[PDB]
This record gives structure tokens, C-alpha cells and sequence, in this order.
């Protein structure tokens, strides 16, 4: 009879509180309630397991004259607030495009020397700047000079990434018992993998 | 530019832009633009098509 | 526990500078010349820059 | 009799909650409710497929 407010202390009731914290987690819960002798006992399990894949391909092309610069673009132009000269603001435009920029050169033994820029940018989140806000950009860029045979492909570069995370929180001695331990612990595990590649292939137009 | 052997040299710019969303700039807003652009110099016979 | 691996690659010509990048560009509020603001972009990228 | 507020815990009721999240998704739902022995069971399917 000691405490005043009595509907149910749902949070003070629980002994072990290690629920799977997600929005798509599925659960199931069992109970034994007498209320004659007073005894009550509750047990809930919850779980989640998901998985994902993705793949993107993009390929621009150009035709041009030997020793002559060419470009092709597709994207957006972000208006930024101010550009500064001697005194005042010429507000300007940053680019977020998928672009190819190239200057070629033909050599005697059936080969090309290429001065290459290839980018793929997008519009990102809107961050906080001073008392204002502005838009950020997500980029991928590669710039090189290479030497490649007439009609075949070379890989200019790439990036590979991998990551693994594990975590446990348990009860100091019980969360290690061989089969019962799963009643005294929360377990989390995550793995990711990513891969990017860039190819190029030139060709001389033989009329 | 017209050349002797029935051919043209073209200095080309072709674009197709549109008005995009209105983004946030400082304490203000402004309008963004969506673009497609190609600029080249090519050499093409008198009355036929090429893909740029 | 945790473990991360990242590996960029490049091919280039002898004595010639090359770079490869992946990340974001943060717009910062103002850059100062003789009088006014050219607001600029700082980089937060995973990058390789090399001359062999 | 333990909880105070009782109309129906529609969110605490469900075991598996993996509904197709869209605005044009179509569903269908079956039920078996006794209320004499207490047993209740619900099952709903939902789907969507579009093309452009």
C-alpha cells in the first residue's frame, strides 16, 4: 500500500530490458498471471533481419576532331549566395553534373593519348551556415592522362570499401550460458560492401 | 564552313535546360536549373546525319 | 568491435600528376577578398593524389 | 485487468508488421474472432506493381 499513484509501473516492472530497437522488428510475448497468490511473469522476444543490393551504370559518349577539346554534361546548377569582387556580390552557380571532358591525340603506332576528366556529382543535404543555410554537394571525380590502344578498354580507377560491426550488451554472468544465455543479452550485427569502377574506350572513325 | 570535297566543318553548341526546384540560400531562396549540354567541333559529309 | 577497409587505385603516365576523389563539398559562409564575400567550398573526401 | 486505458492497443496487438508502404497499395484481410474463449487472429496482405 505504500506508493500513492497506482495504475501500473510498466517501466519499474521489468527486470531485463534489452529490446531490439528498430521500426520493423517483430516480437512475441508470453505471460503467466495468477493474481490470487500474486505471482506474475512476462517474457517477450524480438528480432529483425534485412538485406539489400543495388547497381548503377552510366556511360556518356562524344565524337570530336583530333587535338580539340570537347565536353558533354547533364545535371543541375545550384545558385549560391554571393561571389566577392572588389566590393560586392555576384551570386554564382556551382555545378552538380555527370560530365565528360576530353582532349585526344593520335600517334603513329595506332594509339591514343587522352587528357581525361570524368565526374558524377549530385545535390546533397542542406547544412547550416552562420545564421543561414546552404546546399552541399556529393562528388566522385577522376582526372588523368593515359595512353591506350585504338579500340579497346582500360580501367582508369576505382574504389573498394568494406565494413563489419558487432555488438552485445548482456547480464554480467548469465548472458554467457550455453543455451539459456540468449535470454539475457541483446546482439547486433551489420555488414556493408561497395565497389566503384571507371572504364574508357576510344576509337578512330574510319569514314 | 564549306570545304572542297563536299563536306562541312561545324563548330556546335546544343543545349536543353529547364527551371528546377527552389533551393535555400543564406536567409533567402533562389531558383535552380536542370541542364543538358554538348559542345564540339565535327566534320560531316554534305547531306547526312551523325550522332554527336 | 569494428573494422573498415578502403582502397582507391589509379593509372597514369610517368612524371604526371593524377588524383581520384569521393566525398562531399561543404558550403561555408564567406571568403574574403578586398571588400566582399565569395562564399566557398571545403572538401570532405576520401582522396588519393600522386606523382610517380 | 492490469492496464488502465482500454479501447484497443492496435499497435501493441500486431506480431508481424511489414505492410507495403505506398499510397496506391491494395490489401485484403481475414479474421477469426471468438471472444468466448478469447482467441483472436488477424491476417492482412498488401501489394503494389506499377510501370511507366
Amino acid at each position: 500500500g505504500l506508493l500513492a499513484d497506482d495504475e501500473f509501473p510498466v517501466d519499474e516492472f521489468l527486470n531485463v530490458n534489452l529490446a531490439s530497437t528498430s521500426a520493423n522488428a517483430s516480437s512475441i510475448a508470453f505471460q503467466v498471471a495468477k493474481l490470487g497468490s500474486g505471482t506474475l511473469l512476462d517474457l517477450e522476444l524480438s528480432a529483425l533481419q534485412n538485406e539489400s543490393k543495388a547497381e548503377i551504370i552510366s556511360s556518356p559518349r562524344l565524337i570530336t576532331t583530333n587535338k580539340q577539346p570537347a565536353y558533354i554534361e547533364q545535371g543541375t546548377e545550384i545558385p549560391y549566395l554571393e561571389s566577392s569582387s572588389s566590393g560586392a556580390s555576384t551570386v554564382a552557380f556551382k555545378k552538380a553534373v555527370l560530365s565528360l571532358k576530353v582532349t585526344p591525340q593520335i600517334t603513329p603506332d595506332n594509339r591514343l593519348v587522352l587528357d581525361l576528366s570524368v565526374t558524377q556529382d549530385r545535390r546533397g543535404e542542406t547544412v547550416k551556415t552562420g545564421t543561414g543555410e546552404a546546399v552541399s554537394i556529393d562528388t566522385q571525380r577522376i582526372g588523368t592522362q593515359v595512353l591506350v590502344n585504338n579500340g579497346e578498354t582500360v580501367v582508369l580507377g576505382g574504389i573498394f570499401q568494406h565494413s563489419i560491426n558487432n555488438s552485445v550488451d548482456k547480464v554480467p554472468l548469465l548472458g554467457d550460458l550455453p543455451v539459456l544465455g540468449a535470454l539475457f543479452r541483446r546482439t547486433y550485427e551489420q555488414m556493408g560492401k561497395s565497389e566503384l569502377l571507371i572504364f574508357v574506350t576510344p576509337k578512330v572513325v574510319i569514314q
